[PDB]
């Protein structure tokens, strides 16, 4: 009364866990990890479904495997025990239109080839001063400038195909920033089997009594006497030499608004600095969501573990491109109810990569918010997705899906993410709207509220921004710093 | 004479064309060969079919100023000058067969990782880099991926015209600015530019053997036949490899120019840090197309061993890796790049690309058709097999439904003294920006350089030469107007 801790970490996602791991590795005693949920892991969450099949409903992949320090760490472990922690599941993308059917690897459409050109065209637009536009506006520039060297079908389907990027950002192409759109993936992705393995291993690397679940932090206060007071929901009070705040950027955002009775919101005294407050105007939050379709057994072609359905497109669009006089003129005549074919869906066929009869599919805002809201009405979900499911089975030498919630594929269960509605995540991760500069947030975050009040988390770091390993590295960064500072006695 | 231009390749021609367009009169283009075009040459074969035996593609078509200029004419008259023949590559191994877009091998995907890896690494050969990659990422590669990936990525040999052991890893990968456009044909482009300036400017079969800055501030050029010439400005566009003869004493070397004063050291030194690739071509003309037109792009992989995979897995490190490895030539000894012209052009021929050291060996026997056929017969049969046809029959002399080879054409760029190779390329330890900067600033105010080797954007490429020519002329033209 009040209990004195060396370091207090808020949030037990991967950033928080790694911070705690690092502090203990560094010999620091008497620390505490305060987590509002009843589980560790945060936006790493593995869930179980039909037949006890397991699925990562948060992050699934180790990305940038050539440099990903967290991935490398897993890999070194597997190299030593022979255990399977991940599988490389990069594959040839199957691309489907409702009408045309398969559209990938087409010797007429050559979509993947013009995609690479489209992308290289993008890279040549973004070398200082040049303003931001939506990724949509970017694709339209390309199509206009290159219409002479594109078939009508290329003009039609290419724009739909390049929108798989929506499922990497969790954002619609009209909402997505062209600048931050095309990013260099540093090597193949590795599918985690599963991520809870990663969370558990790190969780178990520090004192088990450091961990306090079901503990929502409500306020943090810098004492003029060079200490930090942390107040919890249940009236528990703590005093720390250092605090590392890892709550999602969206939750951290609640702080700069007046009304305090919001789940997750931390009251700051003195308030969060102007640089931190203003940085919120220049970075945003994506709604990447997941829907898991579990089937009795695989009754489809295992040609590929990567399937993308394209939203519908018109031949009328192609003529508008042919007939526009220039950009401004094209933007006008375009503006002159939502279904499954209204946007690109990314489907991961787990039967091929993991041997489980289930499709893990990804969706983006605004669809995600909508779909996560009705995540209780399973039959409405079935009807919504049924046309793209039947389409998929058809293009994979199978028949319509039968609602089982022979050789006909029978759906046994549907699982949906909840990241938008969960007060402790409030969306998927850091995303850029047109005009955004994520560098502002990273600089303000990595610089800290002050010497004692720090931040970590996916939204606080350049390399691996938005990714598990970025989060993981941010936590190590704050902790090694604090560890060094403390070691000076 | 206002300007004297050496070389009537695309650099020289555009330089001459640009001079006329800007109102400059009384110039002169000296060319050692009996034709214009330089390394742009279109030849005729069986049935009259035409082929670009030098350059055939407009590269970097998102930027490429010459390409845009061509497309602008085809938008004006609707006349086909090119075709986008970019396609999905079929990859063929002698033993396994087709190997592209395979669901278990995923070679193209690991190739993309390999390139990403090369990008991150930045002083060695492309071969060492690939080995370095496999050794580092072997935990994440299947056995067959280790076997076949290093063969697949050697497609890059047919870009630099250089074997992977001879090729610098630094200058190996590069980004194309978009799709390629197969030109139909380059001669159309050659003739268009050649005619855009007065034909009395042209002098053929005039080999230039000395260039001389008068201390009187003028340029004295003299030809092989003893003809003397006088000009204010001189634009030299001879290929790098020929220009490189100038740093040697011996005079009677075909093509070699005597400089007075000698080339500036920074030009002489720059030859240490860049060299020359040897891309060659072979054309295989068939009576009719009796094969699949699935792709216009086909690559055959040099042979690989499972013995090789075993070695990677067992190598404790890089030193040990070189040890195990070292520890005659055929058509399977190296990758080869075949273009199926039937799909893109309508012509029943394969245009095949080859690299040093194979190139000079095949060119040196270009006259011996039987030996050529026998040398290529195995890959050709393989190709037809993977393309739903039968073995090729030799119909090159006078005689069912099998493919009949009627003629074979081979390039000769390595034995031709006025090309002496294909285009500039990097050996390990080279740096092309030495040469490009030196050429850009010239020998003095009066002695200029143009050519594919004289410019950063489009180095080695036709549009590079074309823009280099535009630059020296557009500079010279500006100076003359000022009086
Ligand atoms: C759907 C989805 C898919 C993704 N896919 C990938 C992927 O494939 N690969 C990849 O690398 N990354 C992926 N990510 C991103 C990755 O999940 C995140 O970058 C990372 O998990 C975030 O870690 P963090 O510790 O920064 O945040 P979190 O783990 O979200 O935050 C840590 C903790 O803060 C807690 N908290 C919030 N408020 C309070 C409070 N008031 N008091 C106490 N605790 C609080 C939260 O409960 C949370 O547990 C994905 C994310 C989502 C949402
Ligand atoms: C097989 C092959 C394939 C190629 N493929 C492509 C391709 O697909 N796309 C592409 O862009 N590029 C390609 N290239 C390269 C391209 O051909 C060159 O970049 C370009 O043609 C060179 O232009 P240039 O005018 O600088 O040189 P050149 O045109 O070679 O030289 C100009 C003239 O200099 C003359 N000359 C030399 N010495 C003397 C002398 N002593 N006196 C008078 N004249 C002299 C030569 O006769 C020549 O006519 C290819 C080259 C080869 C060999």
């Amino acid at each position: 009364s009040p209990a004195k801790k060396k370091v207090i970490i808020i949030g037990a996602g991967i950033a928080g866990l790694k911070a705690a791991s690092t502090l203990h590795q560094n010999g620091i005693q008497d620390c505490l990890v305060l987590e509002a949920r009843d589980r560790v892991g945060g936006r790493l969450q593995t869930v179980t479904g039909y037949q006890g099949r397991k699925y990562d409903i948060g992050a699934s992949w180790h990305q940038d495997t050539l440099t990903n320090p967290l991935f490398l760490e897993e890999a070194q472990l597997s190299l030593n025990d022979g255990r399977t922690r991940f599988v490389f599941d990069d594959d040839n993308f199957i691309y489907i239109d409702e009408e045309r059917g398969r559209v990938d690897h087409d010797k007429e459409l050559l979509l993947e080839i013009v995609d690479n050109e489209m992308s290289k065209f993008a890279e040549l637009e973004f070398h200082l001063g040049v303003s931001d536009c939506s990724f949509f506006q970017l694709v339209m520039k390309y199509l206009l400038q290159r219409r002479q060297f594109l078939t009508n079908d290329q003009i039609r389907y290419l724009p739909q195909l390049c929108r798989y990027l929506e499922l990497w950002h969790g954002l619609d192409w009209k909402l997505l920033s062209a600048k931050d759109t095309y990013f260099g993936h540093q090597g193949r992705n590795a599918f985690a089997l599963n991520y809870d393995s990663v969370v558990q291993r790190i969780a178990q690397s520090f004192p088990q009594n450091w961990l306090k679940l079901s503990c929502e932090v409500k306020s943090i206060t810098r004492e003029p006497s060079k200490n930090v007071t942390v107040n919890c929901e249940d009236g528990t009070v703590y005093n720390a030499d250092y605090v590392i705040i890892t709550v999602p950027q969206s939750v951290l955002n609640l702080s700069v608004q007046p009304e305090k009775n919001l789940r997750g919101r931390i009251e700051f005294q003195p308030p969060l600095k102007p640089v931190i407050q203003d940085a919120f105007d220049k970075i945003h939050f994506g709604a990447l969501g997941k829907v898991i379709f579990e089937f009795e057994e695989c009754c489809w072609s295992n040609e590929s573990s990567k399937i993308v359905t394209l939203a519908n497109s018109t031949n009328e669009f192609v003529e508008i491109v042919r007939n526009a006089e220039n950009l401004d003129e094209l933007d006008s005549m375009l503006e002159r109810s939502v279904t499954c074919w209204s946007q690109p869906l990314f489907f991961v066929n787990l039967s091929k990569s993991t041997g489980v009869a289930s499709f893990m599919m990804l969706m983006q805002a605004p669809l995600t918010n909508h779909i996560e809201s009705i995540r209780e009405d399973k039959e409405r979900l079935f009807s919504f997705f049924q046309p793209v499911l039947n389409k998929i089975m058809k293009c994979l030498d199978s028949e319509d899906v039968i609602d089982g919630m022979a050789n006909k594929p029978v759906l046994r269960n549907i699982i949906v993410s909840n990241w938008t509605r969960d007060p402790y995540s409030r969306g998927a991760y850091s995303a850029c709207f047109p005009g955004d500069d994520p560098v502002d947030m990273v600089v303000a975050m990595s610089n800290g509220q002050d010497s004692r009040i720090r931040f970590a988390g996916e939204h606080t770091i350049m390399d691996g921004a938005g990714c598990a390993y970025g989060a993981w590295e941010s936590g190590r960064r704050e902790a090694t710093r604090i560890s060094d500072l403390l070691k000076l006695e």
